């Protein structure tokens, strides 16, 4: 649903469902290693060693997963 | 009853607000705040930091890092 | 009139009460002044009697000298 | 016309009409000293010592005029 | 389907032609890879067989090894 | 015939494009390019830099600095 974010929504939903570990590079140069708990259009909820991280997507540069998502 | 595509954001910040959970807020410029959520809209967050008020624009916010986890659904 | 009531109210109180505030930019640069006006994208600041038009996308935080009610 | 940019459009139009010199601080830390030739919603056209500068507004931090605009 | 025909066509050619490209981020950081997919906000890159989901707001420029027609 | 609020931008980049005027393009990260406009839409610019193609996102662009001034109206 909602066009122009089919890749984005699918990919983050795969990361979350598959519990794939990923490095999330922020545009400020900081980085987090975690699993996707949830997302909406503007934010992602992360688990980093049992603590919760709410990351704004405008702050995100890259997702780097441990293993690839099936397309 | 929600504006689509911001249900996670709105709920989480509201949970942070209602529970008055202390959080470290990392800004995109590398600055950081330790405080509690007083209010929010679509574009800004109002923080309580040691009894002083900080109005933070969400575009400048990178991460919310809470002291206690928020209950989801 | 939008989903922006917190921001509009707060900047409006800062203006009306003439509260002095430090405005930290995403630059890491900062301005210390009073708000004269704003719309959705900009704020007009008074800094030692001189006018500064700051874009809101460039702004990080408003830090007021005294709290807004 | 066009609500929520009454301050912005008026102020930049005053700078342009009045030919007031201003320092334009960019969010990258660079700065230009010039006069407003034109603007739309996303850009400003600047004159800096006789040469033209097209500045994107998303790149602009602050306008600092030599003299104040009448409100 | 928008005002975004240049961008959509170009990334689509890069993908179809399998052109290797350097992707410079607003970070000053860079990625060297191939485009697997994109939507309006993200691009999927192949970097040495590993997947990188890069947000378009984080991207500065695409620099292709060979020109697109 | 124009999309409101981008008449200056669209005209100027099109003039730069039609005249093939050489320009220095300063990016927000401090990087810079010297080239000519091949194409643009709302979100990107295509550059010719010494015969090589550069697709620049407009959000990463700070300034266009032209070699020759563009004729306005």
């Amino acid at each position: 649903k909602q066009g122009g974010q089919g890749l984005q929504d699918y990919y983050l939903n795969q990361l979350r469902k598959e519990k794939i570990l990923a490095t999330v590079f922020l545009t400020n140069g900081f980085q987090l290693r975690g699993r996707v708990v949830s997302f909406d259009n503007w934010t992602v909820l992360l688990d980093v060693e049992g603590k919760q991280q709410l990351v704004f997507k405008h702050a995100i540069s890259t997702f780097s997963p441990q293993k690839n998502v099936a397309l």
